[PDB]
């Protein structure tokens, strides 16, 4: 093929919510424009399933007007398309998103001053929304990632305490547990896995953005600092690309982030390898 897989983002907010769908080629650096989402959303959050882009729920913070998102909507890469697909049973802004057996976990995220601990799965085999065992904590901005078929809650805000909290969920089970909390307080942190540990790297602690980053070790049941990102950031893009972590944009309390920077995981060390086309917080990022 012309080219290998892509970290596409879509959405975002600069000024406003965006539309744009745009994707980076990490061979040889290039971006390309595709495809602009129907509706223009932000704090939304990405993933992949079947070679199919999902774009979950997020708000469209306009000039006139605010309104969250329920809406889930899906992008074809072979053909250039976005498709409607059914909503969540509520609006999520500031969502978390985990895939397990090819079904799509929506976790926490808000509607109004409503911050959700409920949590739903959605099957695309049958595009259909059924809500499950909902978190022990409330949590938006939460970060989520899935490790050995669990699914991770990282973090968050529950509607007054800023969280460094985590817990997670057995889908066998249809329980949540606590696990170890983090060293720091992450509302808005990016959380992804990599080589077997789940990542939760800068977000907002009530009193600035962060640029460090924590590892979790399940043998081992902690937390552990790595080396820390070079720009402080919340609201930001990141996902995974052969063996290392990429995370897009973001906001630092003062600017809209374009910057892209990469964790090499055997060298503990972060490298900026590109910047998105503009700056801008709250995209949704996956790679297919
Ligand atoms: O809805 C989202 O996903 C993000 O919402 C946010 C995030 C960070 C800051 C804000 C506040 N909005 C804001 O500062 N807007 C703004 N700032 N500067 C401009 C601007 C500059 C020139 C023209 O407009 O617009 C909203």
């Amino acid at each position: 093929p012309k080219v290998g897989r892509l970290i596409y983002t879509a959405g975002g907010y600069f000024r406003q919510s965006l539309s744009y769908l745009e994707a980076y080629n990490p061979s040889d650096g290039t971006w390309l424009r595709l495809a602009d989402l129907q509706v223009p959303r932000s704090g939304l959050a990405g993933c992949v399933v079947g070679g199919l882009l999902y774009a979950v729920g997020g708000r469209n913070n306009s000039p006139d007007g605010n309104t969250d998102s329920s809406a889930l909507d899906c992008y074809n890469p072979m053909t250039n398309q976005w498709s409607p697909c059914a909503p969540m049973s509520v609006p999520r802004n500031r969502i978390g998103v985990g895939v397990i057996d090819g079904h799509i976990y929506a976790v926490g995220g808000s509607h109004g001053c409503i911050h959700h601990n409920s949590v739903e799965r959605y099957e695309p085999e049958r595009d259909e929304w059924h809500l499950v065992a909902p978190m022990l904590t409330r949590r938006i901005g939460v970060g989520v990632a899935v490790l050995n078929r669990l699914l991770y809650a990282v973090g968050g805000f529950d509607g007054t305490n800023r969280l460094n909290s985590a817990e997670c969920y057995y889908p066998e089970r249809n329980e949540w547990r606590m696990i170890t909390a983090m060293n720091t307080i992450r509302s808005g942190a990016g959380v992804c896995v990599l080589h077997n540990c789940i990542y939760a790297a800068g977000g907002y602690d009530g009193q600035d953005q962060l640029n460090s980053v924590e590892r979790y070790d399940v043998e081992t049941e902690t937390w552990t600092f790595v080396a820390p990102m070079k720009h402080r950031r919340s609201a930001l893009g990141i996902t995974v690309h052969q063996g290392r972590i990429y995370v897009l944009g973001g906001y630092d309390g003062h600017t809209f982030l374009d910057s892209v920077e990469c964790y090499d995981p055997d060298t503990d060390t972060w490298s900026e390898v590109t910047r998105m086309t503009s700056g801008r917080s709250g995209v949704g990022v996956a790679v297919t």
